[PDB]
């Protein structure tokens, strides 16, 4: 049975060129702009993502919610050699599409795709995937999971001082608990990046949250 996600991949494979991540991004955005809407794409958002990768030059990136691979392709194309992206996708068919998308784009050696739920996989990163700490986390999965998975990342020792969290859709449909927490906490230095959703004619935004280290115990 045909699916939207299969159609997106087919359109890339037909129209983009293998080993050219930019042609892949442009094919996805054209398709989602002209044929059918899809989650987790957008060049405008992608501009902001590019700037963060460019500025912080992360060597180890965790993505939550790969979907079809748009953001994984977007990020991995800007990674230095030896840098790596781990991306998590809870739906197995979407994981498969993300893998072929990345393969087509020629980025398969930079990315590891994990098929499972974030709260199950995150505490396995140290033991299973030889992670010390993450340089950057991109959150674009289930919105009610942004806050818990962030606390879970902290818990598991995966965050270091200077780790960049970048969270999408914090305005539409919104992640109010997450925003209140990271903005209200001294453990996160937060910058908001507005980005206009052109055809819904509404402002969304990303939140950048830089980890500052954990809250210190009471002293005297
Ligand atoms: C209904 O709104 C949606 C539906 C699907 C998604 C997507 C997603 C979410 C996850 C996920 C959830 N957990 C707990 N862990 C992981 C990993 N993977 N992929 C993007 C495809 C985003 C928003
Ligand atoms: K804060
Ligand atoms: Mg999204």
């Amino acid at each position: 049975g045909d699916t939207k996600e299969q159609r997106i991949l087919r359109y890339v494979q037909q129209n983009a060129k293998p080993g050219d991540p930019q042609s892949v991004l442009e094919a996805i955005d054209t398709y989602c702009t002209q044929k059918e809407w899809a989650m987790n794409v957008g060049d405008a958002k992608g501009q902001i993502m590019d700037a963060v990768i460019r500025e912080y030059s992360p060597s180890l990136v965790l993505e939550l919610g790969a979907y079809c691979g748009y953001s994984a392709v977007r990020m991995a194309r800007l990674l230095q050699p030896g840098a790596r992206l781990l991306t998590m996708e809870i739906n197995p068919d979407c994981a498969a599409i993300t893998q072929q998308m990345l393969n087509f784009a020629g980025l398969q050696d930079k990315v590891t795709i994990l098929n499972g739920a974030s709260q199950d996989l995150i505490p396995q990163l140290k033991k299973k995937y030889d992670v010390d700490t993450l340089d950057m986390v991109f959150l674009d999965h289930w919105k009610d999971r942004y806050l818990p998975d962030t606390l879970l990342l902290e818990k598991c020792g995966l965050l270091r001082k200077g780790t960049v969290l970048l969270a999408d859709n914090v305005i539409v449909p919104g992640t109010p608990d997450f925003l209140a927490y990271v903005r209200g906490s001294s453990s996160f230095e937060c910058t908001h990046y507005s980005s206009y959703l052109e055809y819904m004619k509404v402002v969304d935004g990303l939140e950048k949250a830089i980890y500052q280290g954990p809250s210190s115990p009471d002293k005297s």
